[PDB]
């Protein structure tokens, strides 16, 4: 039995953290008996949220480092309800206890939009989530103006408490300000914009500088122009080598909008990095191919890249109708020029969407997917009661 081997890595490093906490506590001075875990588990939260690679690595790819994003942050607010029952009475003297108390208000209020805030426009959930930074301020306020004494100790509480404090700042303070501007130095200019359906434009882009990636990752970018915000987004490849690159976009919300029908022809651009494990190149010497139409992206990248097939690989595109269809011709090339390749193409409109109960597929094949996350998380479920034996991996946008 063999469950999720490589994200334990990441896993690691929350127990880890959580149970060195623990048993320094309990040893030396387990004073307060929640706080710490919850201060830990705060640590561990900036530090997830830093898109760091070594640790995207651990906890694998952004679904499952946010996923524990989630999760530390859970057991954190939960924490601190215990933690003020452990206060008695809420406003307090207000010399230190409306510190902490502010802090958890704001928090509360903000964790609590969670829900509600990714509901309906992100851009606004940007800001105020930010805010928790201010609020995670008046939380260290509160404990280090009440503990000055054992803090600035040689006890492991105090080095303990020093350094998960502090890359939980380090890590906060750089995400809020720094991330975005280290990160996207990887300098751009565009070059051709394309224009597929209504769904879809296609962007060509020049660097300053060479680019690498793994096929088949993505990258976040952002933008310097005319009323156009600059925030970054998530995005797969459509083309890359050297100082050359090419980004696919399906017209999705406000943002997407804006670039399908307004982009300026010129501007200059930013990219922050690769990330991402649908590692085509690393996948089995048979590789079976799954893509929702709108997000065929990543395939077309890697069938850009590469002229002959690494191995012989099954294909299959789903796409509605031509009225969605998009890419046709440039995979119909493929095709021609590519004899190791089999390729299957559905206009969900007439007989319908694919279902593999009436198929077979070799389970000696890795198989890749990347859709609308509702079909591909189905599509998957289906493909497992086909079969444990073959090997699988999913993909869904979203964060
Ligand atoms: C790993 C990976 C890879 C890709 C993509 C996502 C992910 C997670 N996407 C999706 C891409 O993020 C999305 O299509 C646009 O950024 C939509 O931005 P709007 O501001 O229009 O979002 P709007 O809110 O208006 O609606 C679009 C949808 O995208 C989501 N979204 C997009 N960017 C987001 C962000 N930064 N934070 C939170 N939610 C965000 C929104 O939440 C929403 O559900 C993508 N798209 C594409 O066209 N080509 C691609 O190659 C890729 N590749
Ligand atoms: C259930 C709890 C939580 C939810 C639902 C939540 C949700 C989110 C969402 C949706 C994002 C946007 C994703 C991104 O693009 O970065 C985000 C970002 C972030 N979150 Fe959380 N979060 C939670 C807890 C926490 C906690 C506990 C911390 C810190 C201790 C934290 C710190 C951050 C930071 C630093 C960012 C990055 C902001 C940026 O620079 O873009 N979050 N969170
Ligand atoms: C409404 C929120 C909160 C209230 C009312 C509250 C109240 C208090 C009170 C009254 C004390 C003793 C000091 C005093 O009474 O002046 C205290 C100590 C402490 N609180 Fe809080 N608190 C809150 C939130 C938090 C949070 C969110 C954390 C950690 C993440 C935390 C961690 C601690 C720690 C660690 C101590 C002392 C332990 C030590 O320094 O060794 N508290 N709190």
């Amino acid at each position: 039995m063999e469950f999720s081997m490589k994200s334990v890595k990441g896993l690691l490093f929350i127990i880890a953290s959580f149970i060195l906490t623990l048993l320094t506590w309990m040893n030396t001075s387990p004073q307060f008996m929640i706080p710490g875990l919850a201060l830990t588990s705060l640590s561990l939260t900036f530090i997830l949220a830093t898109r760091l690679p070594l640790l995207e690595s651990w906890f694998h790819s952004l679904e499952k480092v946010y996923t524990v994003h989630k999760f530390t942050a859970f057991l954190s607010i939960i924490l601190l309800i215990f933690h003020n029952f452990s206060m008695g009475g809420l406003w307090g003297s207000r010399l230190a206890a409306q510190f902490g108390n502010l802090a958890i208000y704001i928090f509360a209020s903000i964790i609590l939009v969670a829900y509600l805030g990714k509901y309906i426009q992100y851009e606004a959930w940007r800001w105020i989530h930010r805010l928790v930074y201010l609020a995670y301020i008046l939380g260290l306020f509160h404990i280090y103006m009440i503990m000055g004494n054992r803090l600035l100790t040689f006890n492991l509480l105090s080095f303990l408490v020093g350094s998960y404090a502090l890359l939980g700042l380090l890590a906060g303070f750089y995400i809020i300000f720094l991330y975005q501007k280290i990160s996207f130095p990887y300098l751009g200019k565009i070059t051709h914009l394309k224009r597929l359906n209504h769904d879809t434009r296609e962007i060509q882009i020049h660097l300053s500088r060479p680019f690498n990636y793994q096929s088949g990752q993505f990258a976040f970018l952002k933008i310097f122009q005319e009323g156009f915000e600059s925030a970054p987004h998530p995005f797969s490849i459509s083309g890359g080598h050297g100082q050359t690159l090419y980004f696919t976009v399906k017209t999705s919300g406000d943002h997407t909008k804006n670039i399908y029908d307004n982009l300026q022809a010129g501007s200059k651009v930013t990219l922050d990095r690769a990330y991402g494990h649908m590692i085509i190149e690393e996948g089995r010497e048979n590789q079976v191919w799954i893509a929702g139409g709108i997000g065929i992206t990543p395939f077309i990248s890697y069938i850009r890249e590469h002229p002959i097939l690494d191995k012989q690989v099954h294909f299959y595109y789903s796409f509605r109708g031509d009225e969605n269809a998009v890419y046709l011709d440039l995979l119909r090339n493929y095709a021609q020029k590519n004899p190791n390749f089999e390729l299957h193409l559905i206009d969900s409109t007439k007989d319908g969407y694919l279902n593999f109960e009436q198929k077979e597929v070799p389970e000696h094949a890795t198989v890749y997917m990347c859709g609308p996350i509702s079909m591909m998380k189905a599509l998957a479920k289906q493909i497992k009661k086909q079969n444990p034996k073959t090997e699988l991996i999913y993909e869904g946008w979203k964060f």
